[PDB]
Parts: C-alpha cells; sequence; structure tokens
C-alpha cells in the first residue's frame, strides 16, 4: 500500500557523470562509452547568448580547450563535434561504469527520472513529467545545465533529457541526447516563454485507477460520458484532449478495477464541477497529474 | 528555481542491496563489509527458538547472479545478522544512525535483492512512514548522504492495517510501539510537523511565492495555543533557531511566519496553492531546504 512519487535508482546514471569547462563556464557532461555529450552553449560567454553563432565559435576551439574531470581525474579530448544542441567530446578513456543503455525523445506526458548535478557531482534525484507545452517543473540553479532525464525499465537505461536552461517563469526546457530540443525553444538569451500549460488528462485518469486500486472510490458515480462530451467539458478546464490511444493504453487499468474508461472520465467531470469538499485522494487535495498508466501499474498492487 | 520533494542518489546503497531466503520467505538484505542484516522475520513467535534451529546454509543469500555463503549468524534485537564469506566491495562509507520524529530520509524500495525505486518521507510523529510498498519490500532501507557518508537509519519491517509503514533503525530497534509479528496493532493519532511547514513556506518565499504573508506577528506561546488546535506538533526554541538562518535570507522572522501559518490554519489557502500544493506540506526540514536551494553535491 502507498502512493509515492517514486524516482527510479539513479546509480546507474551517477557513474556517468563528469564536470566539462570551456573557457569560464563550467557545466555537466553525459560519459557513455568514450564520449562526453554535453549542452553546446558551454562554448558561450554570457555576451554570445543574445545570437551565438555556434559553428564560428566551436571552429575556434581546439580539443585541448575543453576540460573534462571525471571524479579527480582529467580525462583527455581527442575529438569534437556538434550534432543540433548537443556538443560530443571524444574522449581517450571509455567509461567503465557505462551502463546498458539507449537514447529515446519522449511525448508530452511522460514522466522520467531527473539526476540533478553541479560541477559533475549529482546532488538530487526526483520524478518530472514533460509538460503539454514541452518545459518540465524542475528544481535547478545555475550549475545545473547537463543534468539529465532518464527511465530504467529492465537493466536499460533510457536517456530521454538534457537540461539547457530556465525560462523567465521558472521552469525548464532542454533537449533529447540527440540535442532536439522539446518544444519551440531555442539554446538562445532571446525573449521566449513557455506557452500556456494544460494538465496530462491520461495521467489524472490513470491516478484515479491508482486511488481505486489502493482502496479508495468515494469520487466515483453512477453516470457515464461520451469521449466528445468528456472533452468538451475538459477543455474548459485546461485539460488536454483525451485520445481514443488514451482510451486504449487505459484498459489493462479498466479491467482490473472493473470501472470502464468512459466511467472513470465522468468521475473526473463530476470532481472538477465540485472541488474535492475537504477530501483528498491518495494524500493530495489537487489533481495529480505526473503519472503514467505505465508509471501506475509498475508501482501499484496487481 | 522549482522545489521538487528529492532523495538523495541512491547509488552508494544500490551496490548493498541482496537477496536473502530462509525456506519459504524471501525479502531483502543490507551486505556492508562481511555481514548481511535483514529483518529477523524471515525466519518465521520465539525467535531465539526458531532460530536456533537453523544453521548457516539455510539461509540463501544472492548478490546479483552470485550467491554467497553464510558463515554465521546472530540477531540483535529485531534485526538478523549473517556472517558472509566475502566482504562487499562496493561498500561505502556509512554510519548507523537511529533519527527522529519529524526528520526526513530516502528509501531504495526493493524486491528480490534488485533496486525498483527510489523516493524521499518523514518519520511521522507516530513513529510510521507514509511509505510506498508491495510483498517482499521488507529489508528496503532509509538513509541520509552526508558529503560522502551513507547514515542508514531505517530498515523496513512491515505494513499496518491504514496502508503506513513500521520499521527498525539498522541496530534493530523499532520505530513506534511496534512488535514483529502478527497481532492487532494500529498506528496512533498522527500530527503535523510544525517546523517542517514553516521551513516549506521559507521555500516557497525564495521561489518567489509570497501571498501568505502579513504584517503580523506572535509570541511561541500565542502561536503553541494554536498549533495544539490543529494537531500540529509544538514548536520549540530550538526549532526557532533551526530557522534562523531561513528567517536570515527571507527578512521574515520566525514569529512573522508562525503569524502567516496560523492565519493559514484559521482561514484556509481560499483557493490558491503555495508550490503547487493546496495542502501544508511538511516533509521537507529544514536542511532540506537550504540543501535543495544551495545545490549541495555527494
Ligand atoms: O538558463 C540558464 N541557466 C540555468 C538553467 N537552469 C536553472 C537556472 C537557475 C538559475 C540561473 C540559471 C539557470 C542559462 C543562463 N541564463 S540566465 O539568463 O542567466 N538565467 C537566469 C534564469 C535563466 C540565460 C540562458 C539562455 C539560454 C541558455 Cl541555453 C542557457 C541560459
Ligand atoms: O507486513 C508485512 N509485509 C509487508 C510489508 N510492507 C508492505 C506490504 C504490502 C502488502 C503485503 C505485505 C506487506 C508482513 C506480512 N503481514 S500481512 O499480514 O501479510 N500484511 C498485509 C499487510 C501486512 C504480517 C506481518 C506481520 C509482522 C511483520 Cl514484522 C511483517 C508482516
Ligand atoms: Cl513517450
Ligand atoms: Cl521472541
Amino acid at each position: 500500500s502507498g502512493f509515492r512519487k517514486m524516482a527510479f535508482p539513479s546509480g546507474k546514471v551517477e557513474g556517468c557523470m563528469v564536470q566539462v569547462t570551456c573557457g569560464t563556464t563550467t557545466l555537466n557532461g553525459l560519459w557513455l562509452d568514450d564520449v562526453v555529450y554535453c549542452p553546446r552553449h558551454v562554448i558561450c560567454t554570457s555576451e554570445d547568448m543574445l545570437n551565438p553563432n555556434y559553428e564560428d565559435l566551436l571552429i575556434r576551439k581546439s580539443n585541448h580547450n575543453f576540460l573534462v574531470q571525471a571524479g579527480n581525474v582529467q580525462l583527455r579530448v581527442i575529438g569534437h563535434s556538434m550534432q543540433n544542441c548537443v556538443l560530443k567530446l571524444k574522449v581517450d578513456t571509455a567509461n567503465p561504469k557505462t551502463p546498458k543503455y539507449k537514447f529515446v525523445r519522449i511525448q508530452p506526458g511522460q514522466t522520467f527520472s531527473v539526476l540533478a548535478c553541479y560541477n559533475g557531482s549529482p546532488s538530487g534525484v526526483y520524478q518530472c513529467a514533460m509538460r503539454p507545452n514541452f518545459t518540465i517543473k524542475g528544481s535547478f540553479l545555475n550549475g545545473s545545465c547537463g543534468s539529465v532525464g532518464f527511465n530504467i525499465d529492465y537493466d536499460c537505461v533510457s536517456f530521454c533529457y538534457m537540461h539547457h536552461m530556465e525560462l523567465p517563469t521558472g521552469v525548464h526546457a532542454g533537449t533529447d541526447l540527440e540535442g532536439n530540443f522539446y518544444g519551440p525553444f531555442v539554446d538562445r538569451q532571446t525573449a521566449q516563454a513557455a506557452g500556456t500549460d494544460t494538465t496530462i488528462t491520461v495521467n489524472v485518469l490513470a491516478w484515479l485507477y491508482a486511488a481505486v486500486i489502493n482502496g479508495d472510490r468515494w469520487f466515483l458515480n453512477r453516470f457515464t460520458t461520451t469521449l466528445n462530451d468528456f472533452n468538451l467539458v475538459a477543455m474548459k478546464y485546461n485539460y488536454e484532449p483525451l485520445t481514443q490511444d488514451h482510451v486504449d493504453i487505459l484498459g489493462p487499468l479498466s479491467a482490473q478495477t472493473g470501472i470502464a474508461v468512459l466511467d472513470m472520465c465522468a468521475s473526473l467531470k463530476e470532481l472538477l464541477q465540485n472541488g474535492m469538499n475537504g477530501r483528498t485522494i491518495l494524500g493530495s487535495a489537487l489533481l495529480e497529474d505526473e503519472f503514467t498508466p505505465f508509471d501506475v501499474v509498475r508501482q501499484c498492487s496487481g
């Protein structure tokens, strides 16, 4: 019993964190095999950030301009190349702690663990979701750039996020491990802003199924809804539209609890209308949207 | 910016998790140097009588895909100590520490000696933890990290009828009035950790949330008369001293923040949230707030 915001054990990722320094800028890098991956903005100064020409800044650098530190050991850079917004530094030593891994690009609504690092040293681990507006609500200070997001389903680490910047509202933007930003963000100090955020509907439904599995049913009602009527109501509360894919994805949780997806949708419509009236659901007074259907199945009893 | 329920990096603890099997019971063990620590209930009660009937070879200890051989066994309170023939080469610098209610720690939840997740929690004033554990999680441990030293503070033993959890320190002493046996047991009435809510209000101010601030202040005695009414733990002068640094950083005196908390208890949030929460959060200590708002590494 119980339901917590649970992160994957971070050990496999801790053994990959290194510190990267170029001139006066120091940030984090991910050391996998003989390559260190880091945000390309490590080659910029604060002035460069308004309109940096990364190709022009990079051509002026040599291998020995990049200082890479793994623990108390300096790694030697023997090559460098840029792939989108990431810099790939070829080093002379393969990481003996390299786990089994993949690079995966995730969709909004998907969750992952973040190992927040400063100076190549891990400071903490927490759970995050890629918001519908492609930002993440992380906890990052200056020097956190290069910290990564990942999932570890079955001994393989799937790296899905690398931290690059904080937007004016305090939210965070970054790339996949191939250097493609999530959302319309750019690694430039331009007037950029997160778009209007929405609630991840399929995740709230998943969390309501977790509450039923753990023994709470107070929010259920005798009603049902069509998918279209549910979407017309939910969009009025800034909830993402629920698609037939989301309904199919919720099938297993529906079968385990005996509550049809559209019946759980009617319960959500009523919760949006009434609020909780002094009650809680899994220790929360707000509707939680950072647990996916897969996360609920992973954590909850069968 | 941002404020999350953050756990310590778990790698140093992952390298200590092993699977322990005795008969039909399988649970988790903590392998440090040449000893595996696990709940004594793995033997299945008169524990001295049950233990004397077991031999070293009755305990199967598995570290990854390697079987460790047990060469000795002894009991210390509610913890079984299995002497093994191999010292753990991954043994980190460590201590066994007993924590107080209100203190937080990270839990590395394990099944079959394999870590499945990490989360942060607090020892409640009623000595239970609101964890997330299924059958087979027994022997999972709670810890903190200070620089490079792992301080082990909790070992999971059981789930109470309300779904909350009970366990021991690593010397086998229970937190709370619990016993390791199938008998009628219940969590006592819980209270809210006042010093932790105040710490979280300071974290909200640091992150730019100030709507709850007011021009008022209070005395410790008047605030404590309010805390008692709302099932909040009493605030002591030690708590006030501990909050000093956060008070100096934000410019809001501790009794000034106490007046803000009193108004929140008496009037609610009125449709507003604090750090994305509609409830007053009590599972962040003053040190957790300072550490997350400064970026301390391990
Ligand atoms: O965002 C960036 N860094 C950070 C990242 N995360 C969490 C931070 C917290 C606190 C300070 C920095 C943080 C950097 C620096 N900033 S900054 O204007 O100095 N800024 C303060 C809020 C962001 C411009 C910038 C522009 C583009 C790029 Cl790719 C990186 C960056
Ligand atoms: O509590 C224990 N295990 C668990 C521990 N944590 C999370 C569980 C979730 C689900 C099932 C077990 C779980 C065990 C078994 N139970 S039990 O009656 O089978 N029970 C169901 C709720 C607890 C009695 C018992 C008595 C004493 C001792 Cl020390 C351990 C234990
Ligand atoms: Cl995805
Ligand atoms: Cl006994």
